[PDB]
């Protein structure tokens, strides 16, 4: 039973955790062979890789899209051989998922991590009045965003601020830009902000993920401004270490193990012509599985590392 798998780019920290977990599942299944592909952050490369997989005769595809909007294209490729597709990590439109009897998605409730992140920030903000550098009762923040259009970048960005505001904490956006989930790009964007006229007004750094938080931490260090708190999402090992050291104030566990597990289980079942959830406890709703996030910081760090 051969299963084709595309990872939008191996360079991506969190998808690295997910990929290795999926591979472990594959190694362990004596009956399954995974054909692993690095799409190198290029959807056209991914589309070509999918053609090759289907030419080689896979029984299922597990696809981590470069561009969420290419779901329809990928589905139409898979339809040619009636191959099931389990999309994961970047959610297609409901319209695209609904276009095929055998298109599934494994992910998260995107808004949830923004809400959890906003609650962590609110908690530390209240506990650390010194953070309010200009004493106006508001958080002056900058935000490092994920890929524009990515449902998680959009949700995390919207809901982190909405949650703070709903909890009665007013906020002011000094700047926002995308660092595309990437550590190095984030370092450069944070560097620029620390080198501009608004430098000394920045009170909190909000990042849509840990990789970008990590870039900001490096930049803060280069500028002698490590007193500015940094929040992320994912709970990468490296980020958990920064939480322990106080170089990050909080993050959110993105459950790579269960997302990898559900992706593999559904793909394998569908490869065999079985119901997607056969022999599992997954709750599939309109062909979608979602795995909870959990907040992590100094106060509960012990439960994760
Ligand atoms: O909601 C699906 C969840 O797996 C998305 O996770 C994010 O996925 C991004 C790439 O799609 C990137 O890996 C980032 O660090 C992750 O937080
Ligand atoms: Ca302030
Ligand atoms: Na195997």
């Amino acid at each position: 039973t051969r299963i084709g798998v595309t990872i939008y780019k191996y360079d991506d920290n969190f998808m690295s955790v997910v990929r290795k977990a999926i591979e472990k599942d594959g190694k362990s299944a004596p009956d399954v062979q995974l054909l692993m592909n690095d799409s190198q952050n290029d959807q056209s490369k991914q589309n070509d890789q999918i053609d090759v997989l289907l030419a080689k005769g896979v029984k299922a595809l597990a696809i981590n899209l470069v561009d969420p909007a290419a779901a329809g294209t990928v589905i139409e490729k898979a339809r040619g051989q009636n191959v099931p597709v389990v999309f994961f990590n970047k959610e297609p439109s409901r319209k695209a998922l609904d276009s095929y009897d055998k298109a599934y998605y494994v992910g998260t409730d995107s808004k949830e991590s923004g809400v959890i992140q906003g609650d962590l920030i609110a908690k530390h903000w209240q506990a650390n009045q010194g953070w309010d550098l200009n004493k106006d009762g508001k958080i002056q923040y900058v935000l490092l965003k994920g890929e524009p259009g990515h449902p998680d970048a959009e949700a995390r960005t919207t809901y982190v601020v909405k949650e703070l505001n709903d909890k009665g904490i007013q906020t002011e956006q000094l700047a926002l830009d995308t660092a595309m989930w990437d550590t190095a790009q984030a370092k450069d964007k944070m560097d620029a902000w620390l080198s501009g006229p608004n430098a000394n007004k920045i009170e909190v750094v909000i990042a849509n993920n840990d990789a970008m938080a990590m870039g900001a931490v490096e930049a803060l260090k280069a500028h002698n401004k490590s007193s500015i708190p940094v929040f992320g999402v994912d709970a990468l090992p490296e980020a958990l270490a920064l939480v322990k050291s106080g170089a990050m104030a909080g993050t959110v566990l993105n459950d790579a193990n269960n997302q990898a597990k559900a992706t593999f289980d559904l793909a394998k079942n569908l490869a065999e012509g079985k119901g997607a959830a056969d022999g599992t406890s997954w709750k599939i709703e309109n062909k979608i599985v979602r795995v909870p996030y959990v907040g992590v910081d100094k106060d509960n760090l012990s439960e994760f590392t």
